[PDB]
């Protein structure tokens, strides 16, 4: 289908059925609730290539053989009417980014871009024309797509638009009425103030403000941007006050400066680390080494809130995304290592899983649901972190909508404008702390993907596999040490551009003049003030030294990371941007102009304190308040949000969500090894309670710091004035209350609870406008978010190895109870009050600070002297679900007496005063309460019971039973949330299946068996010889697992080399000179045209390189090991690898979701040379893939498959089992596939992680007598072995 379109060729590509069967029957059923009758619906993807200079014979072929990829699903002959579903007009899909770059790298230049499509046929001869306009929108995302009749509309995708001009607003002309007019126009929303300061300005320099200069300045001065509200003066009830809200909160740096290294001078915090083995390549060798040195911690946490009303998924990916470049642009260079998501919505009103607290209070139309929103959210962010690779470790995620009684009366209290929350932390040098200086004539840099138009316009855009690119640039830098080129390194966020320079510049005290056609660009339609000002992702903006630039080409290059030099840095400080193609300059200002701030804000407020009524109890009975308690999704099971991302890669992971054997989500922190080679680490834990703001505003704030401290108490930290924290704030400013509350809340923590606890907190943000105002009726409606504050814990661990979860033990033991509410058990704002559709009297709140420091004090001790056999703390749902789900992580029963918690049983139960259960061996029950009393926590501390194995969950009252029942239906019920969002969400099948697995008690839950030494280091008498054969850790761009692969063969006696596509393809390294390769895992491309497809493509159309692999195949003795996206691509280089004509092919799960599980395999008879002494064992696996699942061409395929003995490693369900069961089968290969070998076993390719469990500490559980080798480290120890 070769059409033209103006100077280029519209090549039309037909493409693979694009819609499985279960998706099929979802929209049929999904038709007919709006009554269209559909006799049969087919979805079909066809490619669109607008390429410029024609395409050869052998070159077309190649290009069709790009796009022929996908699960080999029922192909239909076409039938019905055509609608065709593309991105809107003037967009550029990601997938056409990635695509192209391929194609590209297949040496198909002549295509200029590629781009995808759904093409729908619909069969539904009954349907009017009105009805059929129904059925388009049920078909594609309004933000983002559009619907065509014909595959020729979509040459509209790729039209050559003329670059546009400059606008001047004409001031001079018209006077004030012409900035009256472009405010309103150009929407800049500026104040009254602003217009006076941009008039006197233009005025004082003669000539009219350019729309550029305008809109530049409108973002610079947003709220968003200023902050004036944490800047402002205040007067509360008639009093002025000394300190601002951004004040106050440096104040806990001025009481408690320790281990800080930097805080409110970048886009993010900075820690004392631990001296540890930093692991990367060396620049000159290209050999991975440990290199002895401090790993300081970096900190931040962000939010995308309004973006993600508008439109979810990109709004959550882009929220993640920001987030990681601040991480990766901390001083002159750092590396983002694990994140933290949040998410705050209103009822998710699940289509018949109704809740009896739920109503229906409406909605603007502009936005979407809670349900779409924790739908397509989650997935979102989960997304950049998959494929950008960066552990989602721990998080919160909380739902709250009700007409409530509160501060300013009856209101309707939410989050109709959610809250979007992702941080993480990072690792960096010493020297890179500091941002560096700026030198005159220093080149200024823009690193990134090329910019579009974004910034409806609140719809964003990801390319995470863009941003890893980018990353890898940065850590090649900061890995120069003193030779690091990055001079100062900033982050592109909001404001595009004409924020990001004008910033680097005057943080550095400079100016800088700049080329406007120097700014890579996606498309040449861009007007001076969009190529400025739009908020396209993956960008950083950096000075280097102008002899330092061939180094800097040299290392993007490489990595395929684009740059380009669009600046000089000057001497006076003034900011020039100089246009070419119009030989203009639509820039011309100085600095202290654009930046001029105008007069200080001042905000006059008054107190406004809710009533608050007790709660009615009249449908109140103990066992309805569990079953609701359970079902509300603020409590209830998170597994929808937590397998959907990577939690294991860096190999550095110790503690995530999952706990034990039966992979429970209780994990209350996070935490990870500060290397491959320590047991030092860092943690993460978040504080939140929003509710409780809705009666008292410093009660809500200080809980959120206690819950933070309490949910990361049980790790080795040490001093408390380790633990540094970060402080969001949501609020809705103007609104009756809410400033004099936030005032308060931010004093209660800034000024008194933080500093007398020694907590610092060097990180913090804002978000001041959370409401929503619409007309669902005839009337008004408005739904306000309580003050909400996020605190995020972090802390160097001393010792990843003593970290306590809530995982249970039937062994002899105690189960103590720290109870910090002391005694108050406060029902108001409460899971169980929210529960009922109430608000209730008081609710909870830090009791007695020293109590407080002297609880975390008293925990480190007990975490130290191993003196803990389990911890959970007391929040959302009371000590009714600390109890619940630690018996649900033990697997077994309790058995508790709450007498002396007081005679309201229903408040002992439910109240979530601060605090927790501490299980202890029972011979060891008095020292511990002995030492609890050291810290005067005696009168808080009470006995309740022990743990018994079996399924009974008992609690009593000096001798009456107060509540029992079968401890696996409170999990079963626990789980119904995730349960049903998981079958709205993903293969219905998959998600049912797992769900039913849970009822049944008997699980034994990931058990071992060995059929070898664990701990014999066979390949010692090799490594003791000091010869150490070399092994090419061979990566792409987007691999993301690459370190901890090539850490495993080091310790197993290789030296390991970093060989990238690159250094293949340019000749800098030669397969010839190795006698093993391994390929490792990741996103290569982003999985674009079929996950490892672009990567094998790209070897086997460049016949030297495809050469250079078939050579190397085809040698005596050579090893090859391929690793998820390894597997992946190596499956497509069949014809390269002799003994491989039965492999089978690597295509989307089952669950059609990805799925990062820790799942348990075992080793089955193969030639495989990596798996010997292996066969036979059983033991558990990361496992982080969408595309896992097995697929042969026929069953004689797979049936040879079998009798050829190649199958190395099958999935089995924790009673041994081979299984197709999901999840114990996370991707539903055919008789639990996930590794094949070839003939002679030199070859062997798989899809779990076996290199990022090497490390016992890296397995999420492990028996409890495993040393320091898990035993996937025999795999290593086999290839060296092997090598001799
Ligand atoms: N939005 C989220 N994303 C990822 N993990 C999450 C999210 N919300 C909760 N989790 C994880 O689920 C587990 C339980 O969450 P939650 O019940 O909120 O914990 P807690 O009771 O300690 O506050 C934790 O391990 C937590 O990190
Ligand atoms: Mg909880
Ligand atoms: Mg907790
Ligand atoms: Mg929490």
């Amino acid at each position: 289908g070769l059409v033209p379109r103006g100077s280029h060729m519209m090549e039309i590509l037909r493409g693979s059925p694009a819609l499985s069967a279960f998706r099929i029957n979802k929209l049929l059923a999904r038709f007919q609730a709006a009554n269209l009758q559909v006799h049969n619906i087919y979805a079909e993807y066809v490619h669109f290539a607008d390429l410029n200079a024609p395409l050869n014979d052998s070159e077309q072929a190649q290009l069709t053989r790009l796009l022929q990829y996908g699960p080999a699903l029922s192909s239909h002959t076409p039938a019905g009417k055509l609608l065709l579903v593309t991105p809107r007009p003037g967009t550029i899909s990601p997938w056409s980014s990635k695509a192209t770059d391929i194609a590209h790298n297949c040496g198909l230049q002549q295509v200029d871009r590629l781009e995808r499509g759904v093409a729908y046929y619909i069969e539904a001869s009954t349907l009017t024309a009105e009805q059929w306009r129904q059925v388009a929108a049920e078909l594609h995302d309004r933000m983002m797509e559009t619907v065509f009749s014909s595959l020729t509309d979509a040459e509209k995708l790729f039209i050559h638009h003329q670059p546009a001009p400059v606008s001047s607003v004409d001031l001079l002309g018209e006077g004030r009425q012409a900035l009256i007019d472009a405010n309103l126009r150009l929407g800049l929303a500026l104040a009254e103030d602003e217009i006076d300061y941009l008039q006197e300005a233009f005025t004082k320099l003669g000539r009219n403000p350019n729309d550029i200069e305008l809109y530049m300045f409108a973002q610079a001065n947003s709220e968003h941007c200023r902050h004036k509200i944490f800047n402002a003066d205040w007067i509360i009830d008639g009093k002025p006050q000394p300190k601002s809200l951004f004040k106050m909160i440096k104040n806990t740096f001025e009481t408690t400066p320790d281990y800080v290294l930097s805080a409110y001078k970048d886009n993010a915090a900075v820690m004392e680390g631990s001296a540890v083995g930093r692991y990367f390549a060396d620049h000159n060798t290209g050999r991975y080494d440990f290199h002895q040195e401090p790993a300081h911690i970096l900190m931040k946490v962000e939010t995308h809130n309004h973006p993600t009303a508008i439109s979810p998924w990109p709004g959550a990916a882009t929220g993640s995304g920001g987030e990681i470049r601040d991480e990766g642009a901390t001083g002159r260079g750092a590396k983002p290592k694990a994140g933290l998501i949040g998410f705050s919505v209103s009822n998710l009103r699940i289509p018949g899983f109704e809740q009896p607290w739920e109503e229906d209070f409406g909605k603007p139309e502009r936005i979407v649901t809670a349900l779409d929103i924790m739908t397509e959210g989650p997935l979102g962010g989960a997304a950049f972190n998959n494929e950008f690779g960066r552990p989602a470790l721990t998080g919160y995620f909380r739902t709250y909508e009700e007409k409530v009684n509160s501060h300013n009366g009856e209101e309707l209290r939410g989050y109709h404008k959610p809250i979007m929350l992702a941080g993480g932390i990072g690792n960096i040098r010493a020297d890179h702390v500091q941002k560096g200086e700026i030198v005159v004539g220093a080149k200024l840099i823009v690193l990134g993907g090329p910019a579009m138009n974004i910034g409806f316009a609140s719809v964003q855009r990801d390319n995470p596999e863009m941003e890893r690119r980018c990353q890898e640039v940065i850590d090649r830098c900061w890995q120069l040490g003193d030779a690091n080129p990055i001079l100062f390194i900033h982050d592109v966020g909001a404001g595009g551009l004409s924020n990001a320079m004008p910033e680097l510049v005057s943080d550095g005290g400079r100016g800088g003049k700049f080329e406007l056609r120097d700014i890579l660009s996606d498309e040449p339609g861009m007007s001076p003030l969009e190529i400025w000002c739009n908020e396209s992702q993956e960008r950083y903006v950096l000075a280097v030294a102008a002899d330092q630039l061939p180094l800097f080409d040299e290392l993007c290059k490489r990595e395929r990371a684009p740059y380009a030099v669009i600046g000089d840095a000057t001497e006076e400080q003034h900011l020039s941007l100089h246009d070419n193609h119009f030989d203009n300059q639509p820039i011309d200002l100085p600095l202290d102009v654009l930046l001029g701030k105008t007069p200080k804000m001042t905000r006059d407020v008054q107190t406004l304190k809710a009533k608050g009524d007790a709660l009615n109890r009249a449908d109140i009975t103990i066992a309805d308040a569990v079953k609701r308690v359970l079902h509300l999704p603020t409590v209830a099971e998170k597994t929808f949000l937590v397998t959907i991302g990577d939690r294991t890669v860096t190999g550095m992971v110790a503690r995530d969500q999952m706990v034990g054997p039966w992979q429970v989500p209780v994990a209350d922190c996070a935490v990870t090894t500060a290397s491959l080679d320590s047991y030092y680490g860092e943690a993460m834990s978040i504080g939140e309670r929003a509710p409780v703001a809705l009666l008292d505003f410093a009660a809500s704030a200080r809980l959120a710091v206690g819950e933070a401290l309490t949910n990361i108490a049980a790790t080795q930290i040490g001093d408390i004035k380790r633990i540094k924290l970060s402080a969001n704030w949501m609020a809705a400013a103007g609104h009756p209350g809410e400033d004099a509350g936030l005032y308060d809340a931010v004093k209660a923590v800034g000024e008194e609870l933080c500093p007398q606890l020694g907590l610092t907190i060097p990180v913090g943000k804002d978000s001041m406008s959370m409401k929503t105002r619409w007309q669902e009726g005839n009337e008004q409606r408005e739904m306000t978010s309580p003050l909400s504050l996020v605190i995020s814990a972090f802390a160097r661990v001393e010792d990843v190895r003593h970290t306590l979860t809530p995982q249970l033990s039937t062994e002899d033991n105690a189960l103590l109870l720290i109870d910090l509410g002391k005694g108050h058990n406060a029902l108001g704002a409460t899971a169980l009050a929210q529960v009922y559709r109430q608000l209730g009297d008081k609710p909870a709140d830090v009791r007695d600070v020293a109590q407080l420091k002297g609880f975390y004090d008293a925990m480190q001790a007990l975490v130290a002297a191993r003196k803990l056999l389990a911890w959970h703390d007391r929040s959302d749902g009371g000590l009714l679900v600390t109890l619940a789900e630690m018996a649900f992580a033990g697997h077994c029963g309790v058995q508790v007496d709450i007498a002396a918690l007081g005679d309201d049983h229903l408040a002992a139960l439910f109240n979530e005063e601060l605090g927790g259960v501490i299980q202890v061996r029972a011979e060891d029950r008095d020292a511990v309460e002995a030492l609890l009393a050291q810290y005067g926590l005696a009168d808080c501390v009470h006995y309740l019971g022990q743990a018994l194995a079996g399924d009974r969950f008992v609690i009593t009252a000096n001798d009456q039973t107060v509540f029992s029942e079968s401890r696996t239906t409170l999990r079963v019920w626990w789980a119904e949330t995730t349960w049903q969002m998981q079958r709205l969400r993903d293969n219905p099948q998959c998600a049912d299946q797992e769900h039913e697995a849970k009822a049944n008690d008997t699980d034994p839950g990931l058990n071992v068996k060995l059929s070898f030494d664990i701990n014999e280091d066979i390949a010692a008498p090799y490594i003791a010889t000091g010869a150490r054969p070399k092994v090419a850790v061979l990566r792409e761009q987007g691999v993301n697992s690459h370190v901890e692969m090539a850490a495993a063969f080091h310790r197993a006696g290789f030296d390991a080399i970093d060989v990238h596509m690159s250094d293949l393809l340019g000749g800098r390294i030669g397969l010839g000179n190795f006698h093993a390769l391994v390929a490792c895992g990741g996103f290569s491309y982003g999985d674009v045209l079929g996950a490892g497809e672009g990567w094998a493509k790209s070897i086997l159309f460049n016949h030297r390189v495809r050469d250079e692999f078939e050579t190397f195949f085809h040698r005596p003795q050579t090893l090859a090991l391929g690793v998820c996206n390894g597997c992946q691509m190596m499956s497509n280089l069949r014809e390269l690898i002799p003994g491989s004509e039965l492999w089978p092919r690597f295509v989307r799960n089952h669950s059609d979701r990805f799925e990062a599980r820790f799942s348990l395999v075992e080793v089955t008879q193969s030639p495989s040379l990596l798996l010997q002494g292996m066969v036979g064992s059983q033991m558990p696996i990361a496992v982080s893939h969408g595309e896992g699942r097995v697929e042969v061409r026929d069953d004689a395929h797979l049936a040879a498959l079998e009798s050829k003995g190649l199958v190395a490693l099958r999935y089995v369900d924790n009673f041994g089992k081979v299984t197709e069961t999901y999840p114990a089968n996370p991707n539903g290969s055919p008789n639990g596939i996930t590794a094949v070998t070839t003939e002679n076993g030199r070859v062997t390719i798989m899809m779990p992680h076996p290199e990022r469990v090497f490390r016992t500490v890296a397995n999420s559980w492990h028996p409890e007598n495993w040393g320091e080798d898990s035993p996937w480290m025999r795999i290593f120890r086999n290839a060296r072995k092997q090598l001799g």
